[PDB]
């Protein structure tokens, strides 16, 4: 149980944060990546939305049978692919999604396509305010209005909880990541210390259990790029990649975090029942650590 | 960290205990249980030698591999069919083992035959004395000189975590279990709280952490049984099974317990390869504690 009072924020009938056992594990499934074959050109956006559908209904079908409730993780390489992308998510889902790319150029041209819209304001998570934001993308992000964003800790200059922590609250010359966000109008905070490699997701976790214990706001992580550069596992095959890519990804939830990104949405199947296993435990203990399920739509009450 | 001293045991090399990220868990592999396709008749001890063989082989495989040491736990029907089986697994591996049986006066028989041999004292863990324990039980164990047992600090009328200090140290006019067990020459305890189902398996994790920090004697469980009953996951298939399955055993780990049955020998490959990633995790964060490793044999420093 945390220090801190936690901060539960409602994304569009999306629970996220509380203590461990409040509400269930939030999962965010990553579409169009690199190397997603149902992109047949990444440059220009475009895509089998058969195929994105088919995973967009099986993420929902998974979510009804667990509890789980689902963030989607859009990625994009290109301003025009990613705009049509985000289009096409709004239109096809309900659900809250996170604007991503590796290029703030990226993140900030989409933005500035898709305008003043209460649905994005509702429904588009700024994937990320990180180490590298500048005052244009702050600019960008106000200008859309954006409430809620990642803040991403992901830093090699920054390998220790504490280190991550301070570059979170802002140290000597530097504001912090946080006050960054609160500049763009950011008003709510997911919070992704980062993973640097599968061992350090334990550093991860230590992060997200800081972050919650003295500011309260959801902290989760996304180990998938982490799972599928460890050779050694990987090369075992089906069912050994995915048991040790299960240990990984449900490795924070046990240490109380509220969010996993757990990779290309395909893995969704065995994510969710992995996932769903680990908060049923947790949310059983909530008389021993005095917390109140905040829903009767949890594993808990679901997945037996 | 746990306040009291760990009692860390060497049974026949085999470390079990110490405080988080000190020791790798200790897995403890379930052969010639009731329906194992390996039996043919389970009163006789009927059972095929080179499959025996072959699960053993795995196991020292698996256990070179990762690091994570083993435990075989023997079951048995009748005092033939056990008699049986220990003499093979004395015969086919170093491991220690679990005398194990639904029936006490299986084990109280087996123990008869097997005799106060040295190789028993040192290799023979008496799984376990229970509330239900009789004289007739802690003689057989004094008459064959066994050294180490299973404690199943379990009570049906005793769920809080807390309450088994009362089951351990007495209450009342009850003798504790580590009372009954010593009054046996017992001088090394195994503490297994016990599991109800797969979501009380976060009860049974606080309970070992409860023992670990005011007795500080190894703890581990047992939730293999709750995982198999629970038919809506083990009719999915893989890797879904495995995931869930590895979600459940990996749990009690990351909580600080010590070791693991995690059912029939078959699951090893998947068990292993999960459990190794959650053991190599706990101790990257002995980077931050300055907890020392106890063994260079550590899933950390072998699976990457």
């Amino acid at each position: 149980k945390f220090t801190a009072q936690q901060h539960v924020y409602d994304i569009n009938g999306v629970k996220v944060g509380g203590q461990p056992g409040e509400y269930p594990t939030v999962l965010i499934g990553s579409i169009f990546y690199r190397g997603h074959k149902i992109v047949s050109d990444g440059q220009k956006g475009i895509f089998d939305k058969d195929a994105a559908k088919a995973l967009l209904d099986q993420e929902a079908e998974l979510s009804a049978e667990t509890g789980n409730p689902f963030i989607i993780d859009v990625l994009g390489e290109s301003v025009e692919a990613l705009t049509k992308y985000v289009e096409f998510i709004l239109e096809n889902t309900t659900a809250p999604f996170l604007l991503d790319s590796i290029s703030p150029d990226v993140r900030v041209g989409a933005l500035k396509n898709l305008g003043k819209d209460p649905e994005i304001q509702k429904r588009l998570i700024y994937n990320s305010i990180e180490e590298h934001y500048t005052e244009e993308e702050l600019a960008a992000i106000k200008e859309a209005g954006l409430k809620t964003a990642v803040i991403l800790a992901f830093s090699k200059k920054a390998l220790k909880p504490n280190a991550r922590i301070d570059l979170l609250q802002g140290k000597d010359d530097k504001e912090g990541l946080i006050a960054a966000a609160k500049r763009a109008g950011i008003e709510q905070f997911l919070v992704d210390p980062g993973v640097l490699d599968v061992a350090s997701n334990s550093w991860t976790t230590e992060a997200i259990n800081v972050v919650k214990e003295q500011f309260g706001y959801p902290g989760g992580c996304a180990p998938s790029n982490a799972v599928y550069l460890w050779k050694k596992m990987r090369s075992k095959g089906t069912p050994f990649f995915e048991v040790a890519g299960a240990a990984v990804f449900t490795y924070p939830i046990t240490q109380g975090a509220d969010f996993i990104l757990y990779g290309p949405m395909m893995n969704a199947p065995w994510v969710y029942r992995a996932i769903a296993t680990t908060d049923a435990m947790i949310a059983y203990n909530n008389k021993l650590t005095g917390v109140k399920m905040g829903t009767t739509e949890h594993p808990l009450l679901k997945i037996f």
